[PDB]
């Protein structure tokens, strides 16, 4: 499941839906298998829609946990349009690009860090209900 899942699985357990520690999933980094799909096409329209729509200290808690340790304290912004990008914008939506999309967990656990819950990752598959589109 691709590392952009991380950042709109909540635990699945009803009691746990008004706890604001529900979300994110504390991912154990030291059992998730990560691989890099590299055939995902970049498009940076695709990739900043994506941005915007993330929760940012969500995406920096999971990365942090699986390693990555190289990401802003802010979400970067960007301009309106994509004529206006610089060589530098677009090195890091080639980055983004490669942690949120391209990154994905083979194999791996996560817990709900309010109830303890733990759920699991086989064949990039997690056992707990994908969200049929990403939003918060
Ligand atoms: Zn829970």
């Amino acid at each position: 499941m691709k590392f952009l899942t991380t950042n709109f699985l909540k635990c699945s357990v009803k009691a746990c839906d008004t706890s604001n520690d529900n979300f994110p999933l504390q991912y154990d980094g030291s059992k998730c298998q990560l691989v890099q799909d590299e055939s995902i096409e970049f498009n940076p329209e695709f990739l900043l829609n994506i941005v915007d729509r993330v929760d940012w200290p969500a995406v920096l808690t999971v990365a942090a946990e699986l390693g990555n340790n190289a990401l802003p304290p802010t979400k970067p912004s960007f301009p309106s349009s994509i004529q206006e990008l610089t060589d530098d914008d677009m090195a890091i939506l080639n980055d983004l690009h490669t942690l949120l999309l391209q990154t994905s967990i083979a194999e791996g656990e996560m817990k709900c860090r309010n109830c303890g819950h733990i759920y699991y990752i086989k064949n990039g598959i997690p056992n707990l209900l994908l969200p049929p589109h990403l939003v918060h």
